[PDB]
């Protein structure tokens, strides 16, 4: 007598190598799930949360689409030893940005919310890298930092990912050229502080600002500062529109856990520490272009800045850290 | 300006989209098959059309946002049908679905009356295209798109028990120990409660498991496999408990079914379609059997061999559907 | 100071994903290009002793770097390049020429194989053994008594390539792509493979029985032609162009998602199949393998007919005939 | 009934003319590596192979089919006859004589204007709306051979330039630097072949001019000897021919490159050649390599790159070397 398995399989054998968390399962954190997934990036997925039936029905809802995907384990718990060996824990919990309303309102309660899911993590995979994405992101990843112990290549910021990715298309719609080719950088606060790096703008290696001096200016006659601001309100915008923002932040999170699972070693604006750079002095986390790898951020680019843009990130720092000082952890 | 002095144009002769999606709702559904259908490269061009226009605005922005991660370089939405124009394929998944405890057949009134006003729409401004109905009740709104649209019955297809297929073998997959990939196992009839699990036709490797365990699929069998139907049939219910509504599996389904198309693969999905002629069926009803997918929708169909019970729980499903198909009026 | 320094403020003072290809010959390329395509490694080592041609084939695919995702490609003729691999691909050794045997090829890739394992083995302890070249089912036999590893982390490629190309000539005939017709041919890859005509079918429909006369020298549709094909394509293809290497890459760079992917996929894959079909020695041959991260997790019993089941054991015989005459 | 008829019912007796064909001409081994990454790619729903040694093109085809079921391309064909080619979207040429050891490519070009004067109008009769991209060498002057023959406007006639040179610099750029190349910008313009030109006022980390922190690199002068990448960039074929006898995979992938932009209506920026009168004081119909716009109409736009007098001065020697040949066909 034997069971239908047992009939149809000798088993012979009786650690996952690229498993990757996600913390939270709203819509951030479930489009950070479905494009890695889409990507191939992980051969183990985990999902925590807080709200029990939602993350079984995610969990669910993903592992029935097993078959159309490369990912053949799919788990989920409140408990975070389901998290246990991670490579890369992308963090998206925490109370997110509303219409009309300033990420950096969010910071204090999700601080609070840090200071029990970091340790947790750091518990199960005291190896992995910390990918935040909760808002506001610069802070919290100085507070990933602080709270997890972690030497800092391994505590990554989503950071400006997004919104160089967003300046970029935009950059691509005026110019009638795919964002793969327009090159522009966003820095600093991933919010209403961010700074566009005019200067370092171009296509084919031709700087825009050499050809159009009044490029990112008032006098511009093109208004390109208008790109800017569409950057600093778009996900003011698209919050008001449909509620939220997803897909594009998913995307840009696989972009870096790509870089990060992959080694690949490409360059990204996310959310780090700049004590010593431009004149800064203190322990201020914020975007600028690094070097993304299996060890997380191993380099970073020291960009030439204008003296109009320095000033502007010197200004972005300077809020970022009259927020930092005032927090207690 | 800054572009004249950068760049030196050619030509500015636009042509008609080539490999053109629209997706017609920007509900949880719509946007699933949307990011998997972008996320598999399946298009140059994604159209969005709804009836809420300021969700279908946003949605549009936030994926435009991640056109930088993408390879599809044009997204578009609008309320209007013209910017549908020259699709190739027009994915449906507009209308109401199944609140807690709720049969997609209790939608049936509520999204044939919004089909009678879509449909015409979409062919009036993509004649050649393919439609594929994934909205509720799928079989019966596939019948409907086909009856309003006019076109031939291989370019009007239902996403159908394509999803339930994959729930199956993803059950099978976590019973055996094996990947779903290659875990093979058909869910025929109607995408709903009344759907047919293929007991003859499991098998891994080419090895039936009825052939193995030959109680599979009956009310004697010590290892209950009935059981894995039961959770494919409540597989929606569940997730809609939990949840609040279905989306992703949906989704990567759709564009499952959406690769075969553009790709003029010819692979074997289980999608609605009319079975008149088969097993002796002699009404015009629309269910899921194995149907052969390309780029002119469905080239043909396979023609399963089913036992005594499994022919006669696919009748009682076509008797179903049936019975409300033939009280549709056009 | 240097324009890197002054560009780059650094941080930070082994791979994960590594595989490496012994043999740039023909089929060694095809599956590094064929892996590297599918994103599947992120460090691919490439290694022979050939120092030219070796170098050359390196330098081209790092040319290509813009275009992968593998940022990583190194080779050398010296083993310090593999270590710490996950899955090393032995592709080395003579081919067949035209009208030759694969098996015609044991003495001269026995002894190749005989430098080659224990000296991979040593630098990447922890690996899967993927044998390509041929006779893969001797051969996968050889690399497992040499290397000291447990079955489930030597595999030969084996049958996946003749149950690909009896797919594909399946759908061909039935006007069906080949994912969606099923059917496998298992035993030697080479002259005695067998077809497994009771378990072929589409959509979970039996073709036999359909047709009960299936591959026999009754039938009257001669479906065992289809059989022939698949044991002559290597032959055709080599007397057409010289040699074969797509396909075989192709499918094996099937076999190494399988395995780095953690799959659990199922393959026909050279392993040992003492105590399945009765059968009593250490004999290699394909059968369909659960394949994943740990290599051969399970073996798939194949319901065989009385004459799929003779035929396997031929097969069997004529591979145990040459197994048992090597010596270590 | 028959075995097929017993299992399937045909709704649709013949099949539609492909919508997105691609034919690779010749199938040495530059062809086949560029047939090999298009199928592994998915850019075609049918792919036809032409060349005039039979044996040698069916068996390349069969080894290909034998794939299939790994594969996303469901109809693979050849002939010797062009209407195997018919309705093609996309052409790729890649037949004559190739690059031999120690052997420029100019000297390959009167036998391959040669084989054009067949290959070219045969493509154009069975495919009258295609795109041409050109892979033969010298593909300059082969694509303004081609561009001539066809009768085609000059956005249709492509030539895959230099879209490997600038890859192979940015590869060698991304060694020195410790940078992945997809972060590493630079370009190489000018003739595909031993006057090229490396723009190093373009080259740029994350929108950082290199030459600006650098004011020697390039130059004689240029301690770190930067010159010797461009250098390396020249040599590299021939070294490659000379260690394994051809050359293959890299332009393969660069092929593939430009026929993924072509076939998805990307806009991306390649350098591929193309005419280039009106620039740079180039008053001749010559033909190389700048940023072009490619697109489903081929090149629709060139990006008017920012030169230094010096690499103006470099790109008019190209062209001038060029057109001494060209005029004289
Ligand atoms: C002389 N004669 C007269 C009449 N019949 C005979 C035979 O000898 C004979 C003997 C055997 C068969 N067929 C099978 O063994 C099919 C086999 C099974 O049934 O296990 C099966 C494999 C795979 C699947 C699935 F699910 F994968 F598709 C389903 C079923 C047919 C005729």
């Amino acid at each position: 007598q034997a069971t239908l398995k047992d009939q149809l399989i000798y088993n012979l054998l009786k650690t996952p190598q690229n498993k990757i968390t996600v913390v939270g399962v709203g819509a951030v954190g479930m489009a950070c799930a479905i494009s890695i997934l889409m990507k191939d990036l992980a051969d183990e997925l985990a999902l925590v949360d807080v709200i029990e039936d939602k993350l079984k029905g995610e969990m669910m809802d993903l592992q029935h689409g097993s078959l159309f995907l490369r990912t053949p384990k799919i788990v989920s718990g409140k408990d975070y030893n389901v998290t246990a060996n991670s490579k890369l824990v992308i963090i998206t919990a925490g109370a997110r940005q509303q219409e009309g309303e300033s990420r950096l309102n969010l910071v204090q309660r999700n601080v609070n919310i840090f200071k029990f899911i970091i340790p947790n993590v750091v518990k199960y995979s005291p190896n992995c890298k910390l990918l935040i994405v909760s808002n506001p992101v610069d802070i919290l990843t100085y507070v990933a930092w602080k709270i997890s112990g972690f030497p800092k290549n391994r505590v990554i910021g989503s950071g400006c990912n997004l919104d160089s990715a967003r300046f970029r298309y935009l950059m691509g719609e005026r110019l009638g050229v795919h964002p793969l080719s327009c090159h522009g950088w966003v820095l600093g606060e991933h919010g209403d502080s961010s700074v566009p790096v005019w200067s370092g703008m171009n296509v084919a290696g031709v700087s825009l600002k050499t050809l159009h001096p009044d490029l990112g200016t008032d006098k511009d006659k093109e208004q390109w500062k208008e790109v800017h601001k569409q950057v600093v309100e778009s996900a003011y915008e698209v919050i008001k529109l449909k509620g939220y923002t997803s897909w594009a932040i998913g995307l840009s999170v696989a972009d870096l856990a790509e870089s990060i699972m992959k080694n690949l070693r490409r360059v990204h604006p996310v959310s780090t520490m700049i004590k010593g750079l431009y004149g800064i002095k203190d322990d201020v986390f914020l975007s600028v272009p690094c070097i993304l790898g299996q060890n997380g951020i191993s380099d970073l680019v020291k960009v030439t800045l204008t003296s109009e843009e320095e000033a502007r990130l010197k200004k972005s720092a300077d809020t970022l850290w009259g927020i930092q000082k005032e927090l207690q952890f």
